[PDB]
């Protein structure tokens, strides 16, 4: 477990079609390849596979609530407001993201633009296109169709009926350059899938699940106003933290560039951050393995807010660890949770 990815380095994988159609087994796979120690990995689906015919018939779908992303601070540390606009549709988007006022300055290499974007971030606020319910797969597609994965995550709306609107369905984001997505781990730890629809790239940093809580000591640190009124104020998905304030506080990270058609896979604990270049769509939702419901059991979740995600983790304490559960109930389940250790699915490729 220690021995695989030891440097944990985002790992991009090239699946057969025979690999990608069985999306548990082909987590458990770049799991025992040690995929999950960066906490992000990249997934490039077989050339023949498409998740829709043509993106031509969505300029008339509505945006019901645009965020017109405000950001404040210095030295690489800033904290992000959002401002709800009126709802538009992908055709008034793609206008505004395209304008001269708005679109992607001239660059040639990546480091240019990450460097305008960390230089330019308070400036020009951006719309972001978020927390759209919906899905641009077609009812047809079998393999890693985001609207429904078939992992344990569904004993929660099996069992209780509940839905969590992006969580257990998917999400679409419309983006534009430098929109945002502060530093975060998943609603309750668990994993993402996020495949990028079409349009200009999205990028990503991302912390190891190993040193997950070296970069809250540091955020903890940099906001303590903040650490006091919650916890879990990371959360709150406000905090935006520069790779070079990373690299002055020996924080461990790495980026990765994302573009159309490609699959990213976040990690129970996993912090990420990043942004986009341009004008985009991106789909995404929450999954589980098994080796997520000891993460689920000790996620430090938002207290401060109402509304904030919290799943029930009776039902797979029940089902999964049986004699544990009773120990559980009663506080005194002490499991130490071992990042490096791939999902017991994983054990047929190791
Ligand atoms: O807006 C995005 O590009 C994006 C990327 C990564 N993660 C999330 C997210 C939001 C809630 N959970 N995960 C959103
Ligand atoms: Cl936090
Ligand atoms: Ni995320
Ligand atoms: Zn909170």
């Amino acid at each position: 477990s220690e021995t695989l990815n030891p440097s944990a380095r985002i790992m991009t994988f090239y699946p057969t079609m025979e690999e990608f159609r069985n999306f548990s087994r082909y987590i458990a796979y770049i799991e025992s390849q040690g995929a999950h120690r960066a906490g992000l990995a990249k997934v490039v689906p077989p050339k023949e596979w498409k998740p829709r015919a043509s993106y031509d018939d969505i300029d008339d779908l509505v945006i019901p609530a645009p965020i017109q992303q405000l950001v404040t601070g210095q030295s690489g540390l800033f904290t992000q407001y959002n401002i709800q606009k009126k709802a538009m549709t992908v055709r008034e988007f793609r206008k505004i993201a395209n304008s001269d006022k708005y679109c992607t300055p001239r660059y040639s290499e990546f480091e240019e633009l990450e460097r305008k974007y960390w230089k330019n971030l308070t400036f020009n606020p951006p719309i972001y296109g978020a927390d759209v319910n919906g899905t641009l797969y077609e009812k047809h597609v079998d393999e890693w169709n985001i609207g429904r994965l078939r992992t344990i995550l569904d004993l929660v709306e099996k069992e209780s009926g509940i839905t969590i609107e992006g969580v257990n369905t998917p999400y679409l984001y419309f983006g534009m350059w430098k929109t945002s997505f502060a530093w975060h781990t998943e609603d309750m730890d668990l994993y993402s899938i996020n495949y990028l629809h079409f349009g200009e790239p999205k990028s990503w940093y991302s912390v190891p699940p190993e040193h997950g809580k070296r970069l809250e000591r540091l955020a903890k640190g940099f906001f303590p106003g903040s650490a006091q009124s919650c916890e879990a104020f990371l959360r709150h998905k406000m905090t935006l933290i520069s790779p070079l304030m990373l690299k002055k506080y020996g924080i461990p990270f790495d980026k990765v560039t994302q573009e159309a058609g490609e699959f990213m896979i976040t990690f129970p604990y996993g912090y990420h951050a990043g942004f986009n270049h341009g004008f985009n769509c991106a789909e995404s939702t929450n999954f589980a393995t098994r080796r997520w419901i000891e993460y689920g059991k000790q996620a430090v979740l938002c207290s401060c807010r109402k509304d904030m995600v919290k799943i029930s983790m009776d039902v797979f304490v029940r089902k999964f660890q049986p004699e544990r559960y009773k120990l559980w109930k009663a506080g005194k389940d002490n499991t130490v949770i071992d990042h490096t250790l791939p999902t017991p699915e994983a054990a047929e490729f190791l």
